[PDB]
């Protein structure tokens, strides 16, 4: 009865909204593993823009958080179907936002939401100042 | 054979610094329950200086960290005896710097080190212009 979830990202500087997610994922099935995925920096650097934490950093972030059980670091930057087999995935968990049509048509798709974030904090601080 | 580990603190915009510590405590002995305990906002506030986020905010954040057993939220300011039989606590875990003398002196003291904070990752951001 242990269904294996597969959730990727940058999880860089990790917040709220980034946890929140990963419990929705950990959660979608009464027993799961949750498998994260943390994506490699030139990767990122390369296909979203800046990352700010290292691999190592933002991998050693994602280990302190109770709902993630594995970790593949880095992870590969786009899934494939080797990859799910390779891994035993039963399912993928992403937000919507289509480069995930093939996982939805395969009921292999779970889609998960987001809300709270660092530079919100900033602001606050910045707040008690003009 | 389960002890009861009882770490108080603000935890405000926590960060790998105050999971590593929250680790440690939950590793002192093979059979833990961590109560945390979150420092009241006014208390703070009053005590420390700011705090930057609410006592839901720092709670709710606290309880996505997978070493954390048990929250007290709010906690209170100083530990008494009291509080550990109502708790059945069995030590406390924080960091040397004495206001807990009276603890060392019961056996019921362990202590937690530091470390990658917030304000260093901002910095690393405006590094990139002048």
């Amino acid at each position: 009865k242990n269904v294996v979830i597969y959730a990727d990202g940058v999880y860089d500087m990790l917040h709220l909204g980034h946890m929140k997610q990963l419990e929705q994922a950990k959660k979608l099935f009464e027993n799961t593993t949750l498998i994260v995925g943390v994506t490699s920096d030139n990767e990122t650097k390369l296909f979203k823009g800046q990352v700010v934490q290292t691999l190592e950093e933002r991998t050693e972030t994602l280990k302190h958080i109770r709902w993630v059980d594995e970790i593949i670091s880095p992870c590969p930057w786009v899934v494939t179907p080797e990859f799910l087999e390779k891994y035993k995935i039963d399912y993928v968990a992403h937000d919507d936002i289509d480069i995930y049509a093939w996982l939805k048509r395969a009921g292999k798709f779970k889609a998960t939401q987001r809300t709270v974030s660092t530079t919100d904090l900033i602001v606050r601080i910045l707040k008690n100042y003009e």
